[PDB]
């Protein structure tokens, strides 16, 4: 179970994937993972530029679905082509919007292609709703040029209808015919196409030749139109700039979504350095999360939050681990100011009995063996769940082996000997969480240096004073 | 501050008991089951033992009850519904005669089953095994039936001769004949109810109208006289004054049966009540494959302290004892092989489901023990002193334990705080215990170790192959 799942990283993915406008944005968000450092700094620069300069996005997913269908040999039965062409037209308009900015957004937009040869071919063929126009091919215009007067002349020749005794021309099997009355059917010699039983659609002999011509022309129309549409489909397949444009569109969707996550969750851009320093940091997934400030550097490598148990100790562990993980993946981080180191590997021992203590020792054991001076360790509930005497003896040895490593991070425990160990030791400082006695609730507030409550609480709950004299 | 039966998952035991009831009546008693007066509880114990000794069937009382309540409301009951309620009473009297010679607590209950012979002898005369009213139920109905049978047979209507569709049919319970359309003459009688498309006409000829008029007036006279008999039998059930007492007796016998079914299926045994607690091979009935343990509390050793880091079953023991007391006080058998139990005035459960908020929550329950509990009380405390300073919490926890030892309360306490197991040695009335741990499998066993102070910490680290240069520098 990787540290991403322990620190609830995939919930940050799902919040990010809420704000993606396109499926391409969602796929990047839902696969998001920590990055090499100077790529992740580019995402931070992109996120800051997106906050300054918002932009719209085309329908990249519908473009990609049409683009995939065209590559597969399907006649991309347009429009669909017009929707795909309109996405490319908006993509190019998006590109020329971002280029003058002369920044990281403009560099991403440089991968948006020149799709004018596809656009001009489409717009000369079909531009208004995806009806294939007459002039899309010279053959089709000639075929249309006989379709209109032949179709009108059939309707002109069907009065006829106006000699006789239910007074509308209709199509059956895409041939023109007339609804005679069943008794009067001898007045209109023709061919029976349909009856309703409730009558007698008859195609008169005089329009049989015209309908035979009209049917024959419509076959030649449809054969040419599909030949045009298949040609347009293979243009979209053979446009080599589409995948690079789609990659740019997907990345710009992710960056804008990252900006929205920073806007909504109150995130700020981290800066990277040789040490940890966070000012008013919080856990972004906790509503009304309370801000705490702390630092880790080479002089003080490990922070030991020696409590009575929690009221926010485990949350502060998950706060620091998320901030480093979200910074390394190019997101902003949940603080007002954050200076962060770059750990090679983040170790989190986070989950209270003897066999939960055994689970803690496994992740500590990997922590002992393989963590380096560049690593970041998050250790929860250290020494709890076992014998408090040998548990403190084991925990102190593990801590000073990690101090001997040079590793950085935070450790929480409630074992009394360890709080005196940290005060009498280099490289580790004590901390605690302030508890509100008047309300009997934790304040979730870090107190930097003061490591108690028990009789004080028993007073406030008004236990008998005879009990609370022998104490 | 909610009830201690909720904490011990007692309503689960209610649901399991109601699953084994035969009737809604015994289901209703199961779901309202509460700790009882002690004389009532021992009667339930002796009932449950005798129901184990002699299994018995139950009627469906509950079809009886709902039919009886409708008869009180003045509705006319159906034929088969009256028969079904009669069969409930008939089997109830058979159950009474079955149980009475036993001359025990079951027979004392079964006296409340009434004598329903006058209602039954009305019923068996009136209507058959299927709920149809016989001819002889009233002389009027016999006369009406004696005119129905020949008249209904006499409708031929074999008028063919002519022709159709081969079959005589009924429309509005009037016999009619399916002449094919276009032969509406020759077979006149164009009085009809219509039909679809060609097959049609369903004619009554102008011969059988007269003896469809009669045989329809007769069916009206039949319906009224049948319904009068049905209503009269419905009211006689309502006027039967022994039905509510019989339903009361049957419903208790359903509850006693389910308790016997509960004790068979959960491996429960009849508790004995006395001045002290002694459990042999006790287990939590809601835990599958539950682990047996034995423990005893008396006035010499009031409080058993289970001191140890473990999960084990430290809490499940607290539930095991407390649920056993509450089931015993409810007239249920308890989850042990042998169980001597005292009768506490109150049971106090300090159980959660650990840190400053929950430590304050424990003290708010522990306040009630320090205020209200008497020397007869049973106290169950979980996680004593945990979630706070190991120094100052132990001093507070030892102070509370000293107060409870002066009070004379009996019960069971869990902690992991080291001074307390040093305290339990050399103090009267409190005794150490602990949970065994399986080092080689890294599981709690689950079982309790009496008397040995409770770890394992460095053994776990050596088991898990932590580096030896780490271990105690
Ligand atoms: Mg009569």
């Amino acid at each position: 179970r990787d540290v991403l799942e322990v620190l609830e990283f995939p919930r940050v993915r799902a919040l990010l994937a809420e704000r993606a406008k396109t499926p391409l944005g969602r796929e990047l968000a839902l696969a998001l993972a920590p990055l090499p450092r100077e790529e992740a700094e580019k995402r931070h620069e992109l996120t800051g530029e997106a906050l300054s300069y918002p932009y719209a996005l085309p329908e990249a997913g519908t473009l990609r679905e049409a683009y995939g269908r065209a590559l597969a040999g399907a006649r991309l039965s347009g429009p669909e082509l017009l929707k795909a062409a309109k996405a490319l037209e908006e993509a190019m308009a998006l590109k020329e919007e971002l280029l003058p900015l002369k920044n990281a957004l403009s560099q991403v937009a440089e991968g948006i292609g020149d799709h004018t040869p596809f656009l001009e071919r489409v717009r000369k063929a079909l531009d208004e709703e995806g009806a294939v126009k007459d002039e899309a091919s010279p053959r089709l215009a000639q075929i249309r040029r006989e379709l209109r007067p032949l179709r009108q002349q059939i309707l002109d020749r069907l009065y006829a209808l106006m000699d006789r005794h239910d007074r509308f021309v209709t199509l059956r099997r895409e041939r023109y015919c007339v609804p005679v009355r069943a008794g009067m059917a001898q007045k209109v010699p023709g061919i029976l196409l349909d009856e309703s039983e409730s009558t007698l659609f008859i195609e008169p002999f005089s329009v049989v030749k015209l309908n035979n011509r009209l049917q024959a022309l419509r076959l030649k129309e449809e054969e040419e139109v599909n030949r045009i549409l298949r040609d347009l489909s293979e243009r979209l397949a053979k446009d080599e700039g589409v995948p690079k444009t789609l990659e740019a569109l997907g990345l710009l969707d992710l960056v804008q979504a990252q900006a929205a996550l920073a806007r909504d969750l109150g995130l700020s851009r981290p800066a990277f350095g040789e040490r940890y320093e966070l000012y008013r940091a919080f856990h972004p997934l906790i509503p009304d999360a309370v801000r705490n400030s702390f630092a880790l550097d080479e002089k003080n490598r490990i922070l030991l939050i020696s409590g009575p148990n929690m009221g926010g100790k485990t949350a502060l562990l998950k706060t620091l681990g998320l901030a480093v993980l979200m910074a390394q993946s190019g997101l902003f981080v949940a603080a007002e100011k954050a200076l962060l180191a770059w750990p090679d590997r983040v170790y989190a021992d986070i989950g209270e009995n003897l066999s939960t203590f055994a689970g803690h020792l496994r992740r500590l054991r990997e922590m002992l063996e393989e963590a380096t001076s560049h690593s970041l360790v998050l250790i929860d509930e250290l020494g709890s769940g076992t014998d408090p005497e040998e548990g403190a003896a084991l925990s102190q040895a593990i801590l000073e082996a990690l101090l001997e490593r040079g590793v950085k991070g935070m450790v929480t425990t409630h074992l009394s000997p360890l709080k005196a160990f940290a005060q009498g030791r280099e490289g580790i400082q004590n901390a605690s969480m302030r508890f509100d006695l008047e309300a009997l609730r934790p304040t979730y507030e870090l107190v930097l240096g003061v490591p108690s409550y028990a009789l004080a609480i028993a007073r406030r709950l008004a236990l008998p004073e005879e009990v609370l004299k022998r104490a």
